[PDB]
């Protein structure tokens, strides 16, 4: 299947990131993942193409003008036709995780509006976006990051394209040749053959990697018995 | 004052998305802000440069080859001399806040190690890194957007380069242009010109966007007596 994503965008530049390189890039160059581009600055009229507009109330920093804004917002709505949800990208959006990412992954288009300096007027948020997800506590310059994140994110469910969270914990430790590097061993069960003794041993680390390093992962899970058993274990090996 | 960050990468012209654009692009142009990259490849010697390599213990998934990457990093410090702090993204680390922004930026000098395929040995991490982080609960295709996420977000705090999360809580809404706008009007305060009503309110906002929104961020402040008072107002108005 595939997906269409019409992103709002002052630097729709920056988008080759994704649109160019990596499993993202021949995600786009087989037609399994479109990216669509409007630039308010496309949108202005005035002779210098001004994109920014003061707060009212004073203060410092800028908003993105509102009309070429919007005006690329509509372009994108009438694009992408029925059906597209309209995102805005904002750290005071719902925070991603991969239960979100599974979620957004459902919807066959997407708008994704990147804000750049300050923001964006909080009526076009009333009036044109359906939804704000922010992809962590922390603030960036602009939306363009926090998009192709998300965008990086979905586009790894779309079938054909191609862990940690999937199934609600951290991955397990992987190691590739040399057998000893700097002194350290690959653990012998990996070099075993033994399907079964390896798929226990990398259960069990991801157990205990996420309760050494995430405890609180652990609470919102319902541990199978044998991811019980296997949790049991570390944490005795632990304290040994 | 000024940053460098040393990126080793196997696609770093993803970094022209932060080098060349917005406010990191001006930043990094005037030498606020320095960005270097090695690119594992450029460390292979065999003919077809190859920087994969199989997962001992089998399983799907390729890793990073360890010879190509191991040398990249060595040659990024090198480069960075003395003092630098080595970090790798992974969703397995630390997961990044504005707190750990602020951390971070206090480093002048950092070496971001972006992982692709499933990853990197862990073996590496031990020898190499001193520190992972993440930059949120979901899994991306490679280490590059989040290195450029975290270069972002602390480059906001070197001087010149110019908040939610700043006191701890979100960000009050914006207004520009036009006053009314779809029949929703600007707030009559933010036209008053009044200082310390505009002030009051807009603290008044973010309280109750935080209470509303992310009840759980507000557990872990210490408010001011204003600003409780102006929380109980606005829970109060939210019953009324
Ligand atoms: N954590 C984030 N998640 C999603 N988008 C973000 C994030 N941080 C910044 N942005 C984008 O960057 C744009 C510009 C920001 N400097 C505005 C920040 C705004 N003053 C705030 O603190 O909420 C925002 O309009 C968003 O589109
Ligand atoms: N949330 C994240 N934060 C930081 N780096 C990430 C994140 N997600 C993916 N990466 C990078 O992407 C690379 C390739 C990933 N597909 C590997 C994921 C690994 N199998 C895991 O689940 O932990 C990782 O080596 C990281 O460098």
């Amino acid at each position: 299947s595939h997906m269409w994503i019409g992103v709002i965008s002052l630097f729709p530049e920056m988008f080759k990131a994704i649109t160019e390189f990596g499993v993202t890039g021949r995600a786009v160059k087989h037609n399994l993942l479109k990216v669509e581009c409007w630039n308010p600055r496309d949108f202005t009229f005035d002779k210098h193409k001004t994109v920014d507009d003061r707060p009212y109330g004073g203060g410092p920093g800028m908003l993105m003008m509102v009309q070429p804004l919007r005006d690329a917002i509509h372009t994108a709505k009438a694009a992408a036709g029925e059906g597209a949800k309209v995102i805005y990208l904002s750290p005071q959006g719902r925070k991603l995780d991969q239960g979100g990412v599974t979620e957004l992954a459902q919807n066959q288009k997407l708008i994704l509006v990147c804000g750049r300096y300050e923001g964006i007027d909080e009526r076009l948020i009333q009036t044109e976006i359906d939804e704000e997800w922010s992809i962590g506590d922390y603030v960036l310059t602009g939306g363009e990051l926090p998009a192709m994140t998300l965008i990086d994110a979905v586009a790894r469910f779309i079938p054909g394209v191609l862990d940690s969270f999937a199934d609600g914990l951290l991955d397990c430790p992987h190691y590739t040749r040399p057998e000893v590097l700097e002194g350290l061993t690959v653990p012998p069960v990996l070099m075993s053959g033994h399907h079964e003794e390896i798929r226990k041993w990398r259960l069990k680390q991801s157990l205990q990697r996420t309760w050494l390093r995430r405890p609180e992962l652990l609470e919102g899970l319902a541990l199978t018995d044998e991811q019980r058993k296997l949790l049991k274990e570390a944490q005795a090996e632990h304290n040994s």
